């Protein structure tokens, strides 16, 4: 592949010292942007997903607007249940569902054995090979996948849920169950992890979206060690196959309650969503972690002289080391382009500042 | 589409007598125009040439101010290494730039297959099908691209240079990957030139803007043949698709070392610069082809009376048969629309004078 040329969140990720804090936003490729409604128009979300030219381009399409200092692949989370024979639907103004959601214990027996899952996503790997030559060094390019927690609630609920009411009552009543699909979509999820990487993926962020609903007691025991198997078995297979490990983000969505223990997970950066305040944050974590994030996505809706200023007072937060800036969550579809410019720039303009 | 009217540009470019002589000018659609800089403050470049409705205002834009002979529909040459996967970013002041230029023999593989190069150029297509039916027959219509080995240099380079040195030095010490790329940009430059014709293209225009740079030993080995197959191509495949294939004109800059072979190259037209006497221009290249040019552009920093002199001049020396004036290159931004008028009316008023 190209010789990577700005690779400032990669340093950042690993915990060295850098000239500027580097920067991305999640869902940079996204409805906000009229050229991605654009592209999105001619297929379907998960059509979308399997074309790698439009995956590409639609990848490309924030770098061409923004000096960001990474792009992210663009996927879904949803792709490993489907690969694991889950059938989804996608809804017009409403998103993803799963008409036949799991119930019983029984429905585990309609999945693919994990193993083969790997194959099923052929597609995610060609994506992100043409990507990263397409890109040609510019920047970084991280892969993705959802942690198995988070899968396991859109498995069970069929879709969103205020409550994850029925993912926790498969926890309370059936924990063996629970473990069970927990195991399954980490023995999926390794694999197809390292896939990415072996296709080109320079950084991998696991998104554990649903943390919140669990509190520590239920995270710990349902949600905290299959995150840790996921970085362990990872490393473990890309050190076999004599490929270099790449940095590895765990973003738990709502999870203060479990920042000390996401710390020791085996993940070089821990995402942080908005609700939890840089200091405290760092205190959490320790010294070693990276953190990542994370402003409000709403600030955006702020003045670009606000958005400069709500950058300002987050940097002085978090300090200059061990950090990557990016939005607490992703950027929302009715969000104004120049705006996340604005994001982008206040980021390197006062991160230099806070430095010399 | 509309019957054309005026054909006198299509009439000397086969070799035929005309009642007068045609003229056009390279870049007549361009910042020179208070009103082409008003059009295209709205969009970026490369955003103004995705308009067909953009490209069509800006083209007939130079035709509302003078009775020129033909119209040149407004794109970029860099739009095929853009159609090929490369990223191009237009520089306040600067220019277009690659920052992923091509390097090494390993960065041809982020290149699409030429075949899928012209469905990418669907935006040239749709504008000159928009302008030709805008145009309701005034005047013909030409389409354009870079020759293989000038779209070489900008790939390689990352941009313009004073010396081709990065690009020649691919020729020297990587002939065999140069000659990959330069049959890489027929093989998309092709069906994209016969697109351009079946949407509506009435001439072509090849613009070898870069030829100078290399000696005639060169050229011969790396420019000449792609120029030679790019007609021929182009030529097959409107006779196999039952069109009318459509006059074509190479244009080398600073290519008059080159002149002999480029007038059995198999096109119609050969475009001069202002360094070469027409007069030994013509023993070059024969009594076959028609020739094109050749004012110098700063020509018209004169007063109108002397373009008026100098174009007298000017078609005195080419005499009456197998020519189209037009100058030795594109108009400058800060020259004045009214001595581009000038420039007009004198083809026009001389040439026919010398005729009766
Ligand atoms: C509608 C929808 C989709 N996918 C999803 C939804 C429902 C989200 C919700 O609860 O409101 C589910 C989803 N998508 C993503 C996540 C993880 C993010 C998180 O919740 O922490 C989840 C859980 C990130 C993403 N989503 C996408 C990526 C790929 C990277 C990128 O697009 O930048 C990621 C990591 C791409 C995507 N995927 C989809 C869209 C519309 C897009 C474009 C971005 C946008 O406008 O929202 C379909
Ligand atoms: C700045 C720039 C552009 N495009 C380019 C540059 C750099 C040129 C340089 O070396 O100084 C590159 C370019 N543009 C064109 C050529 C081929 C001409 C040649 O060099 O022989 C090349 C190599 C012709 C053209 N350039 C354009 C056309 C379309 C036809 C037309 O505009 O009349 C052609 C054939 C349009 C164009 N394209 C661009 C502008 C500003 C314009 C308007 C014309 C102007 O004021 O220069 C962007």
């Amino acid at each position: 592949f190209p010789e990577l040329k700005n690779d400032t969140f990669l340093r950042a990720a690993w915990g060295e010292e850098t000239d500027y804090t580097p920067v991305w936003c999640m869902r940079q490729a996204g409805r906000y942007l009229p050229e991605f409604r654009e592209t999105r128009a001619a297929q379907d979300f998960f059509s979308t997903c399997r074309s790698p030219e439009a995956c590409c381009e639609l990848t490309l399409q924030p770098l061409r607007r923004f000096p960001l200092d990474a792009a992210i692949i663009f996927s879904g989370i949803l792709v490993v249940p489907q690969a694991l024979g889950m059938e989804v639907t996608m809804v017009p103004g409403k998103g993803p569902s799963f008409p036949e959601p799991l119930r019983e214990e029984q429905d585990l027996e309609r999945l693919r054995d994990p193993e083969v899952v790997a194959s099923e996503l052929g597609y995610v790997f060609q994506a992100i090979t043409l990507t990263r030559q397409r890109l040609a060094g510019r920047v970084p390019l991280i892969g993705f996948a959802g942690a198995p927690w988070t899968l396991m609630t859109y498995m069970v609920e069929g879709g969103g849920s205020s409550t994850m009411a029925q993912a926790k009552r498969w926890l309370y009543q059936r924990p063996q169950a629970s473990h069970q699909l927990l195991r399954i979509l980490t023995d999926a999820l390794v694999p197809y992890l390292v896939g990415q990487v072996v296709a080109g993926a320079q950084a991998l962020q696991l998104f554990e979206s649903h943390a919140g609903h669990l509190g520590p007691q239920l995270f710990n025991k349902f949600a905290l060690p299959y995150i840790r198997d996921v970085a362990k078995q990872v490393k473990a297979r890309l050190r076999e196959a004599g490929l270099a490990p790449v940095p590895m983000i765990i973003f738990a969505k709502d999870g203060h309650f479990a920042l000390e223990e996401l710390a020791q997970a085996g993940y070089e950066v821990v995402g942080l969503d908005w609700t939890v305040a840089p200091k405290k944050a760092r205190e959490c974590v320790g010294k070693t972690v990276t953190l990542q994030g994370n402003l409000d996505p709403c600030a955006l809706y702020a003045s670009e002289e606000e958005i400069g200023q709500l950058v300002k007072q987050m940097l002085d937060d978090f300090g200059p080391h061990r950090y990557i800036a990016n939005l607490g969550h992703g950027l929302y579809p009715d969000m104004d382009p120049e705006h996340v410019g604005a994001f982008v720039d206040a980021v390197h303009k006062h991160s230099r500042l806070l430095r010399q």
